[PDB]
């Protein structure tokens, strides 16, 4: 039904995000891109909410979630965590920071995990939609270091769109590490504010020209299959779906209601 466990650490990140570390049960095996449902009895005894696991399964003791405060339950959890921590800076007491019991239900799979069996992949995300791809990019790094022979993936085109510049900070370190360690040019990283991030990669501005992007990527990889993976709003999905048909790219019909405009 679920595993009892605890928040072991947290962070308060820009654009209203709660970075959460949760102790990983001995039984909990997952794949990059998976999500779980979480219950926090302190916020609500009975509600379960889904979040993508932003950590990689290669990381041994903790699971990570990046939860954006957009409403009632997420807003309360953010507030609970902040207030416990604000009381700690004053009191300095262990009593001001009790530890947060939670229950987790998972893992639950998604088709994005099939990136590991693809040759060429496009990854497109908006806002907090980045989280499955954060997990996936980390796991790719672990896998290439541990056993490069065993991975068929030859090129990853990554696109991350944000309304607010400060949101890129959620994963700026992971993206720096990729830039530093990608000697063989596995990754093509693209950041769009809809270097500028302090990365080698220049933050671009406006809505990407998806027709031009897809055209270029099709030329790079023809006549092979390219797989498109997406986590964003529906108006964008419609555009991408049309373009996948036009260029013969793999598409999964999925919707992400928490990312709508
Ligand atoms: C597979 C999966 C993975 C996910 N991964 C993540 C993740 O990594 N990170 C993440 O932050 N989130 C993720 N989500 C979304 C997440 O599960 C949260 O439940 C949701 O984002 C917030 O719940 P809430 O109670 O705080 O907000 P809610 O109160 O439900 O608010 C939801 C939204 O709907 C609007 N709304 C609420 N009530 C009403 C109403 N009565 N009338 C009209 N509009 C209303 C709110 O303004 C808000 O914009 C994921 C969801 C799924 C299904
Ligand atoms: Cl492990
Ligand atoms: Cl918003
Ligand atoms: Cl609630
Ligand atoms: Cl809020
Ligand atoms: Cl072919
Ligand atoms: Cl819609």
């Amino acid at each position: 039904g679920s595993e009892p466990t605890f928040v072991v650490n947290a962070s308060l990140l820009p654009s209203k995000v709660l970075g959460l570390q949760v102790q990983r049960p001995q039984s909990f095996n997952y794949q990059p891109g998976d999500y779980l449902f979480i219950k926090c009895p302190g916020i609500s005894k009975f509600e379960w909410h889904p979040f993508t696991i932003s950590s990689a399964p290669e990381m041994p003791d903790v699971l990570t979630l990046h939860i954006r405060a957009v409403g009632s339950w997420t807003g309360k959890l953010y507030q609970l965590i902040r207030e416990q921590r604000e009381e700690w800076i004053r009191s300095g007491s262990s009593q001001s920071l009790p530890g947060v019991p939670v229950y987790i239900d998972g893992p639950y799979g998604t088709p994005s995990t099939h990136i590991f069996e693809s040759k060429y992949a496009i990854l497109i995300c908006a806002g907090i939609g980045v989280t499955p791809f954060a997990s996936i990019l980390k796991s790719i790094l672990h896998r290439n270091q541990q056993n490069p022979a065993k991975m068929p993936l030859k090129k990853v085109h990554f696109y991350w769109l944000n309304r607010e510049q400060k949101a890129f900070e959620w994963f700026v370190e992971l993206l720096s590490k990729i830039e530093a360690e990608d000697t063989n040019n596995l990754f093509d990283l693209n950041l769009y504010l809809t270097l500028i991030t302090g990365l080698k990669s220049r933050t671009k501005t406006g809505r990407p020209d998806w027709e031009e992007i897809f055209k270029d990527v099709a030329k790079q990889h023809a006549p092979d299959n390219v797989e498109v993976f997406f986590c964003g709003p529906t108006g964008l999905a419609l555009q991408l779906r049309h373009l996948c048909t036009k260029y013969g790219f793999g598409y999964r019909k999925e919707n992400f209601p928490w990312l709508e405009l």
